[PDB]
Formats: C-alpha cells, structure tokens, sequence
C-alpha cells in the first residue's frame, strides 16, 4: 500500500554509507555511530543473559575501536571521540568480553565433554 | 538468574569469526552466512514497506557479493556459492536496489521540497495576518 514514512536518513547519500563494508570506505565518524549502537546492543543481551551475542558484540565494539584509534583524524580528535564513546564504556567492554570469554569457554567445554560422555553412554548401555 | 541456553555457536574460535570488521580476516564462507542473514532481513524490510532499511541491506547484500565473488576461493567453488547463495536471490538484490534508490531519491526530494513550501507558505500566510490587522 503507502511505504513506510522516511525515517532512517534524509538522503540516498547518507544511506550509502551504511551499504559499505570496508574499512577504507568507512569514515571514523560512521565507525563512532555504529560502535555507540553496537556497545548498546552489548549491554541489553548482556542484561537479558544471552552471553554469546554480547560478547560477539563487546568485541567487534572493541575491534572497530582499535581499528579507529589508529586513524590520524581520530587521533587529531582523541579527546573528542572518547567524550563521545564515553572512557567508561570502553573499559567496560574490553572488561565483558574477558569475563563473558571466561565464562564461554567453560560452556563450550562442558557441553562438548557432556556430549563425549553421553555417546560413551550410548555404546555402553545399548550392551 | 540462568544463561540463554548456548545457540549461537560451539567454541569460541568459531564465535570470534563475528567479531571482526576487516574483511581480510572474514572468510569467504562467514562472509556467505552475513549475506543469507542480510538477504533475508532486506526482505521482511521490503514485505514492512520500510523502503529505506531495505534498500540498505539489499544494496549492503550486493557489496558483500561483489567482495568475496573476486576471491580465489570462491571463484575456484564458483557452483557451490552460487547454489548456496541462490542465483536468483542475488539477480532480486540487483534490482530491489535499483528499485528503491530510485523510489527514494524522489521521496528524498518530494520531503526537502514539500518542507520548504510549506514554511514559504507559513510565513506568507503569518505576514498577511499582520498586515490585514494594519
């Protein structure tokens, strides 16, 4: 029927923008945007327990972080960006990641010897 | 207080793989499982009518496509790429974009102007309440 209202941007420019995928046609200033979202994100599904999708998401906030601070406009603006990522939330998401890392690797190994110890009870019960 | 049960992946080696932004260090195959999710949100974006978030993803889906069809890897397995992505799907990404920056670049310009007449309008109109008074 009618198409849903204009919301998202006000030009087919700007929209292009979050069509690109490499970091050589990404400016800093995109990669801020997206990592204020991502680390947003990372907070919910960490408050809703799902530790995998907020570690995925603390990490790729911290990745596009260290992909950035090496950027002559954002070290020209340092201060600046980290005003606006907030110095709090930086620490807090390299801190989630580790702790969600601890806390995942012990996952995946207990259901993978969980699953070990289940086929081992299979031989052995079926004889 | 209880985890999600575990879902998204079964090691942390394989779970990392989303977490990195450098295409050089995305493989052709994590790149292939972006595409399908991407594809498959364009389309309920395009189904919603949300004309903009669809042709974000459409056009973002066709990008992804255009990067890792130059590879060696996915040249050399070509078929099976193909086949996994849908020669189909890829055609209807094409066009959808196409499609909507069309439709957009002229709601883009209907808004900005609509926008601007109105003000014209609201002022004439304010001035004109002024005057009559005097």
């Amino acid at each position: 029927s009618v198409p849903k209202e204009l919301y998202l941007s006000s030009s087919l420019k700007d929209l292009n923008k979050k069509t690109e995928v490499k970091p050589e046609k990404i400016s800093t200033k995109s990669y801020v945007h997206s990592a204020l979202k991502i680390f947003k994100t990372a907070e919910e599904c960490r408050l809703d327990r799902d530790e995998e999708r907020a570690y995925v998401l603390y990490m790729k906030y911290v990745t596009v972080y260290n992909l950035i601070k090496k950027r002559p406009d954002f070290k020209q603006q340092q201060d600046y960006f980290h005003s606006i990522l907030g110095p709090g939330n930086i620490k807090k998401a390299v801190e989630e990641a580790e702790r969600l890392s601890e806390s995942l690797k012990l996952r995946y190994e207990e259901a993978e010897v969980r699953k070990k110890l289940e086929e081992k009870d299979r031989q052995e019960e079926a004889q």
